[PDB]
């Protein structure tokens, strides 16, 4: 049937119906932090989210996301390894059953309890649906979650989890700030790769940031509360909405620090 995170549609299964999933720039990887480069080329990176507007938050039945109005630059990400200009679209998580596991990506093998995932399309191609189609199109800013102290700009997210518990739900989500989930600093690995759900399309510039951000154990535990099903149908925690890292095969990691 359809793709999922279960044992029968999950992660293993996803080429049969997508073949890029064995694809050349297939992502997550694994960051090995002896073998990345230092590239004094790349600029540091410039987020724009203080005219940021968001609209919503969904439950699509693999993970909630925060969508937000890219109509005009009102959010944007430039610089680092990018040219032009890329508008936020959505963000959203992967996380786990337990606090060792939930990320995509990993550090010399070691693996978080979350990752946020912040998606900006190129603003050359005029909407999502066409730089999905383009091997610049997307860039994803993604950040690693350890458990430790609360994130204080989570909480408003968290609270909202209730109301969109199952598949298909959302809810009104405005003027939330993105700005309360970076880290202090905004050093980073950046790798060509692709979307890291079906239809993974090898589309994307990842910016992985080196500095992960804190939450609480409630704060996770919350997550781990959604479902995957739809309301009124047997209950499937959503939990474990990770892809595996796959081979990095012909690319380089670039850093932006030493
Ligand atoms: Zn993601």
């Amino acid at each position: 049937h359809h793709w999922g995170y279960g044992k029968h549609n999950g992660p293993e299964h996803w080429h049969k119906d997508f073949p890029i999933a064995k694809g050349e720039r297939q992502s997550p990887v694994d960051i090995d932090t002896h073998t990345a480069k230092y590239d004094p080329s790349l600029k540091p990176l410039s987020v724009s989210y203080d005219q940021a507007t968001s609209l919503r938050i969904l439950n699509n039945g693999h993970a909630f996301n925060v969508e937000f109005d890219d109509s005009q630059d009102k959010a944007v990400l430039k610089g680092g390894p990018l040219d032009g200009t890329y508008r936020l679209i959505q963000f959203h998580f992967h996380w786990g059953s337990l606090d060792g596991q939930g990320s995509e990506h990993t550090v010399d093998k070691k693996k978080y309890a979350a990752e946020l995932h912040l998606v900006h399309w190129n603003t050359k191609y005029g909407d999502f649906g066409k730089a999905v189609q383009q091997p610049d199109g997307l860039a994803v800013l993604g950040i690693f979650l350890k458990v430790g102290s609360a994130k204080p700009g989570l909480q408003k997210v968290v609270d909202v989890l209730d109301s969109i518990k199952t598949k298909g739900k959302s809810a009104d989500f405005t003027n939330f700030d993105p700005r309360g989930l970076l880290p202090e600093s905004l050093d980073y690995w950046t790798y060509p790769g692709s979307l890291t759900t079906p239809p993974l399309l090898e589309c994307v510039t990842w910016i992985v940031l080196k500095e992960p951000i804190s939450v609480s154990s409630e704060q996770v535990l919350k997550f781990r509360k959604l479902n995957f099903n739809g309301e009124g149908e047997p209950e499937e925690l959503m939990v474990d909405n990770w892809r595996p890292a796959q081979p990095l095969k012909n690319r380089q990691i670039k850093a932006s620090f030493k």
